[PDB]
């Protein structure tokens, strides 16, 4: 069966760089039972708070590349190198990014998710878990690869929802609890697959706006990715507890945890 | 006889398309710091403007929406893009094509949402404080900048000190709102007033359409040669207020607000 180029750019453009649409495997067409969006969206007052005057923020006069940026002080367990790529001590990381309140410039050491997908993506449809994303280059471990970008919306609506394909937590530890469905708007990212042995990593991040709601969802990667190696991150235990009754995971991986046979292994563990 | 020095490489640092330097070849005034420059507009206290995705109108087209079908172009208000993203002309309203609309991201219908393309220069005037010139020819109908700042309503524009950067909405139905560019702004804060003006403010919408708070982008209404000031006309509320601390320094044959002026029109 021959692979088919059928979409060029399910992004429209509104990326750095399209990402194109393949499927070598079946005859299903092009998914557009969703609405592609690249940052995230609201379908109800969310309003959120961009108030400059609120911002913390640097009064560095350099390219922020020096402990004493006070953005740099901010982030928790992880920072930037050189290149742009993230670097964590292993409470999850949180970064602050430099912002529009900043003295620094555009261009400054500390910008890395808000300026966008720099690897070339591709969606592709597997052999086994539907339609998933790959990567079309070699991409270094701690390279930002995308954002999880959807729907805003309360916890109290994400339990709701029927379809919880896409519905990622932020689990905000202080003040109410924000998800971000992807179900009926996203991104690129909606369609990346669990893998027990992941390859990239959530991130939560502040760029333009500090309210503590709704950090974005940054994805690293957390080793050096091949050309053609599919994304995947850990979507979680909570995740397949709910969803395991329904289908196990096709990993397919020798370490994986969420098999009918993993399961049924953990059960007589416990 | 002083010469011109180069005090900023880019007021903006690396916000906009393009560097927007600074030169002052009049004067020792330093590069303005007085104010933070922003490259879209702020908020000091929510506006509550209205982005819930589902309230855009948008259009259907997957071409370049540049036929008659695209509703985008229809709801804009006596204007209209042409191939060259140059704007043709009861004011105007843009309606630009959003993040709601079936068609790609560089269709015919994003002049401003993309952002400023010509090049600008801020520079000492001799009697007009900072100005914006042209760094090139700009044709006729080219966008220019936007004119940012910081929202604020019609009751906190009532009470600040300095209204010199103060741009009114005009908002004909129901609440009032403000662009302030005091405190924060773009390089649409410098450019002055022109009794013979070569920019005309349009009011747009892009990534929201709370009716409430249009955009303000400055188009070119005639064809501008490199090295021309900027300017846009204030218009008269402007001037009924500001003519008795100081007089239009323009020196257009047709100036309207000088101290010449002023003197015929209360010898009349
Ligand atoms: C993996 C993860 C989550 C997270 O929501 N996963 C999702 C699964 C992945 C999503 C693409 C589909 C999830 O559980 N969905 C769900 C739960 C219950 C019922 C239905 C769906 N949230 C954080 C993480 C982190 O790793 C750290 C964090 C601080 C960024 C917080
Ligand atoms: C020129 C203009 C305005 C407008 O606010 N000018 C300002 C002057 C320019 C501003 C940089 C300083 C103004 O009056 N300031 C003011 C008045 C009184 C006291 C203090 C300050 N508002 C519209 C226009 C239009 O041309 C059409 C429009 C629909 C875009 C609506
Ligand atoms: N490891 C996995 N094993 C089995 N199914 C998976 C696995 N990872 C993702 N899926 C499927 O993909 C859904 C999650 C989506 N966010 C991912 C994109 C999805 N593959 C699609 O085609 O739209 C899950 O609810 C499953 O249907
Ligand atoms: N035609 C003009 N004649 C005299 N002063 C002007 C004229 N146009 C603008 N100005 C001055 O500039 C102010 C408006 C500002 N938005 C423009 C930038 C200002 N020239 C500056 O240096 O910051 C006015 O309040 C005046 O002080
Ligand atoms: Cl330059
Ligand atoms: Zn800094
Ligand atoms: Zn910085
Ligand atoms: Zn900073
Ligand atoms: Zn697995
Ligand atoms: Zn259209
Ligand atoms: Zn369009
Ligand atoms: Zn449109
Ligand atoms: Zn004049």
């Amino acid at each position: 069966r021959t692979e088919k180029i059928i979409c060029r750019d399910v992004a429209r453009g509104y990326e750095n760089v399209p990402i194109p649409c393949v499927n070598g495997v079946d005859g299903e067409p092009c998914p557009e039972d969703y609405k592609y969006i690249s940052e995230n969206c609201e379908t109800s007052t969310m309003n959120i708070d961009r108030n400059i005057t609120h911002l913390q923020h640097c009064t560095c006069v350099d390219d922020c590349s020096s402990s004493n940026c006070l953005c740099g002080q901010l982030s928790i367990r992880c920072w930037y190198d050189k290149d742009g790529r993230l670097l964590q001590e292993f409470e999850p990381p949180l970064i602050f990014e430099c912002n529009q309140a900043c003295s620094c410039w555009r261009n400054c050491k500390n910008r890395v998710v808000q300026s966008g997908i720099k690897v070339r993506l591709q969606l592709y449809r597997t052999a086994k878990m539907g339609w998933g994303v790959r990567a079309l280059q070699t991409i270094p471990q701690g390279t930002f690869i995308c954002e999880y970008v959807g729907e805003l919306i309360s916890d109290a609506e994400a339990d709701v929802r029927e379809d919880d394909s896409y519905l990622f937590d932020l689990d905000n530890k202080d003040g109410e609890v924000y998800c971000i469905d992807a179900r009926y708007y996203g991104n690129i990212s909606r369609f990346i697959n669990h893998l027990c042995d992941p390859n990239i990593i959530p991130v939560r991040v502040f760029m333009l706006h500090q309210d503590l709601r709704f950090p974005r969802i940054a994805f690293f990667s957390s080793r050096d990715i091949r050309t053609g190696e599919e994304l995947g991150f850990d979507y979680g235990d909570r995740f397949w507890d709910i969803k395991s009754k329904y289908f196990t995971c096709q990993c397919g991986s020798e370490k994986c945890k969420h098999s009918a046979e993993a399961i049924a292994l953990e059960q007589s563990r416990l």
